[PDB]
């Protein structure tokens, strides 16, 4: 099996820090940080530029969950969040295609309510890698070594940034497995495209 | 330069027959049929089971538009709809990631408002195929002949149903080019997954 991880993902409950600046409305009734609705209240938020984009996770998961490699039960799926929660997504999860419905599911999971298909734990990215015994880790990034996807089969673990803008940073000395930075294209792609390219390279 | 077509797509202004059963609301203000909001009003609509799913198109287009093969300007992109409209999607279209905003864009286009990146014409699928001079056509369907994605490069035109349930029906006698039915996997996949698999085959 392969592990696929969307890491430092822009999927969080609204940070206490800024709840005071959030005026609630009926157009958006979720406690999930979303820049489309909280852009102002996020102005002085640390790393604001990489937070508040849950649709990156939604769209990527729609791609991952439906991929042949996942239908063949050959994937382990994890969402690691900006604030160090890890969601293990059961391969048979039926993810709502509706964005708001999606937010509703995630809101409950992140608040610790039980979900037999999506397990949540508090955990750093590095600890996750060690506990699943990731051995050869490909960190996907447009600034890594250009690499043909037919070579991706050589790694057992793939990490894709689940965030809008930035670069994925990981503490080498805290990870037992070997980490390699890998680009599969010379332009910046969206996260779900990268997830798709990985999944399909694993089947074909 | 390849043609990719999402065909008989579940993307329509509310059908004349059931307009009287559907009121704009604050929850969903768009004149686009969506069964997540209009399920009951669609009870007695013909082919209801393959209509009212704009999200299939939204997600597929997000995959297509961000694919390397499209960044390299090697795609022509078409949405053919259930009611015989054809939307030509400029490769540089920046499609809203937000579903409702996507609906707002598509609603205007379908109503005939000028959009310089998305052109709309009344047109059947067969007519579309003839106009673009499709010669070697792969119709994707799980029931077709299984074909490793590696071979997709031999065709010039790909057709994927932009609908939830059923099978694409095409009058071959009305089509100049050659049509083969092709399966890329031994299981029903979602349309966006098939689009993605095709797009990535074309680049690797
Ligand atoms: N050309 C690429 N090769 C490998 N991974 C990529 C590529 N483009 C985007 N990604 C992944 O997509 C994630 C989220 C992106 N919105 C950020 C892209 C950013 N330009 C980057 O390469 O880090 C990134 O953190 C990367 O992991
Ligand atoms: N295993 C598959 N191999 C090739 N194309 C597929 C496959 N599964 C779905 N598609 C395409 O995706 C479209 C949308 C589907 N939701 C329809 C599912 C239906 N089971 C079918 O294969 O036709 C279909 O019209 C096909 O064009």
């Amino acid at each position: 099996t392969y592990n696929i991880i969307l890491a430092k993902s822009a999927l969080e409950l609204i940070p206490e820090e800024i709840k005071n600046k959030i005026r609630k409305s009926r157009v958006y009734k979720y406690d999930i940080l979303d820049s489309n609705y909280h852009y102002k209240a996020m102005e002085k938020l640390k790393d604001k530029e990489m937070r508040g984009r849950p649709d990156i996770i939604h769209i990527s998961l729609l791609n991952i969950l439906d991929s042949p490699i996942n239908h063949e039960k050959k994937l382990n799926i994890y969402i690691h969040t900006y604030d160090d929660k890890v969601l293990k997504i059961n391969p048979e999860t039926r993810l709502p295609r509706n964005y708001f419905r999606f937010l509703g599911v995630m809101e409950k999971v992140l608040k610790g309510e039980r979900n037999h298909l999506i397990k949540m734990e508090e955990k750093t990215l590095e600890d996750l890698l060690n506990e699943i015994n990731a051995k050869k880790i490909a960190i996907m990034t447009k600034t890594g070594k250009l690499t043909h996807p037919k070579l991706l089969k050589e790694y057992d673990t793939f990490i894709i940034g689940g965030f809008p803008y930035g670069k994925l940073k990981i503490n080498k000395e805290k990870v037992f497995g070997d980490i390699k930075e890998i680009s599969i294209y010379n332009k910046g792609l969206m996260a779900w495209t990268v997830c798709g390219i990985i999944c399909y390279s694993l089947s074909f």
